[PDB]
């Protein structure tokens, strides 16, 4: 069978804490003796409008952070701020800190998000980076410092953490350097994303997938140039494929017979004609979080 | 609205894997007990027709092997419950959590912990189909995960996969051994019923639909049960129940609109169509979010 699949979290479970300055409460990522949580924690209502933060940062001591492990309290023995994260040095290293990495991931990549509140987990999901650096999330109230990740066997590579809702109902974060994904600002004023594309090579990867389980009703005898594809893709605002996409591609080709191009064929007369009522894999929508790999490992 | 898994770590420190001979699969250790298949006992040529009473009389506690990764946990006792293996072992897990055992009823949600070896990969939401399958993914090796709930603190496990039939949806037990549904654990060509669309979890749906503020589908009309449930099997819709009605309640209560008069605009629905119209972005009526998944998302 075929499902957005998620991570499993416990690793990563195993490193929430909960975070707080003044009327503020969020989560933290508990990692070796250090705490990383989104640096607008220090703010106020008023600050949140046009925070300086190394400013703010300044008149802050170590004492006015609470951080608690359950029911521990841990004591924060020094601070500072990488770009938009804060770094919490507390007295006690994580003896549940596992093997782990900080990766910036590039738009189309996918990742696990663990969602927490009041540092302690909800929820798990599998969401992209959309091309425009916003992600399509479930976050409520209280959910800053939520994290974002991949497993590569005994790795945790973190990518994401949560800072922000846009008022197209999306959401904005950084890496775990504080860098923000996108032209997003970690300021209490409304935002705006660029325009949104669709994930193309991951499309067809679900295309690949709906094959594999045995759904081709959208399948066709015709074929197109890369070229032509990509002209037709961009006028639907769909991102264009590389000829990396076309190689990344290839094991799904082979296990299903279907040449990538035949495939990109498939998908311009979907999005020429649209679905005629039908769906793929139970969606009336083209899906297009799913990478290549995704899909390659779940079947 | 996202299918979101609960996070799966309290249940990926239970799992292990049980070996008779070469045949592996995956086993829950709660305590000083691990719980799998019994249908490991079965080499691939008795799967066609299995005599498990004479099978398991031939078995001895040391030709069992359950491992935690590559740690023996020495087996000291042996039962079949129903369709499900018992094995006490000399080790009480270290990390059992609070649980129980539940078995649950069709249209309601759990997590499933896709594992391979009793090591875990993936994580995602199912919903149980009125029919007793579930839309899983689930490759060779996968069965004994199992499928759980978190309350508070408690994990409530009421699934452990079996089996995959002819249409690719998957079959299992509750954690007593009992089949969902009217399946048998004999590698035998089995049929799912026709299966029906989850009328409770549409009915959630709706009211996910009127919180968000989407509400023209509301009308100003009601219907009893009985009509209602008599008119939705015609466009193979489950009945409600009581228990559906009762769960629907705090949903009803959120919005001011009673069950059945959501029931009134549900019915007028199914017998006009949406007249090209969407609810929450789709033109498909979506039927394995649940109350619960609901009010857990929007609140
Ligand atoms: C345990 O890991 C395994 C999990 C399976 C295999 C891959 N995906 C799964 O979900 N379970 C079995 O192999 C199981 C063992 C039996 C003792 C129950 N047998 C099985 O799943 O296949 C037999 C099934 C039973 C109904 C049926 O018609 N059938 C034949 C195939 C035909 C091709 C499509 C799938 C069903």
């Amino acid at each position: 069978g075929f499902r957005k699949m998620a991570f499993p979290s416990g690793k990563v479970e195993g490193c929430m804490v909960q975070v707080t300055c003044g009327t503020t409460t969020l989560n933290g990522l508990w990692l070796d003796d250090v705490v990383y949580c989104p640096r607008h924690v220090i703010c106020t209502s008023e600050d949140m409008l046009n925070p300086n933060y190394e400013d703010l940062l300044i008149r802050k001591s170590n004492h006015n952070f609470l951080v608690q492990a359950g029911n521990v309290q841990l004591r924060v023995i020094g601070h500072s701020m990488q770009n938009c994260v804060l770094k919490l040095k507390v007295d006690t290293a994580n003896p549940k800190t596992p093997k782990y990495k900080f990766v910036r991931i590039q738009p189309g990549q996918t990742f696990s998000v663990l969602a927490c509140y009041n540092g302690s987990p909800s929820g798990v999901y599998q969401c992209a980076m959309r091309p425009n650096f916003t992600i399509k999330g479930s976050f409520l109230n209280g959910s800053c410092g939520s994290v974002g990740f991949n497993i590569d066997y005994d790795c945790v590579s973190f990518c994401y953490m949560h800072h922000m809702e846009l008022p197209t109902g999306v959401h904005a974060g950084t890496d775990l350097e504080g860098n923000f994904y996108g032209p997003f600002v970690d300021r209490q004023t409304a935002q705006a994303a660029g325009t949104d594309t669709t994930i193309t090579v991951n499309v067809l990867a679900w295309l690949y997938a709906a094959v594999i389980n045995g759904d081709r009703w959208f399948l066709n005898r015709f074929t197109t140039t890369l070229n032509d594809f990509n002209l037709v893709a961009m006028k639907y605002n769909y991102e264009p494929l590389t000829q990396d996409h076309v190689d990344i591609l290839g094991p799904l080709s082979a296990q299903t017979g279907i040449a990538v191009l035949d495939m990109c064929a498939s998908l311009k007369e979907l999005l020429q004609n649209g679905m005629n009522g039908r769906t793929i894999l139970g969606s009336a929508l083209l899906e297009d979080e799913f990478t290549p790999f995704d899909v390659v490992r779940q079947c």
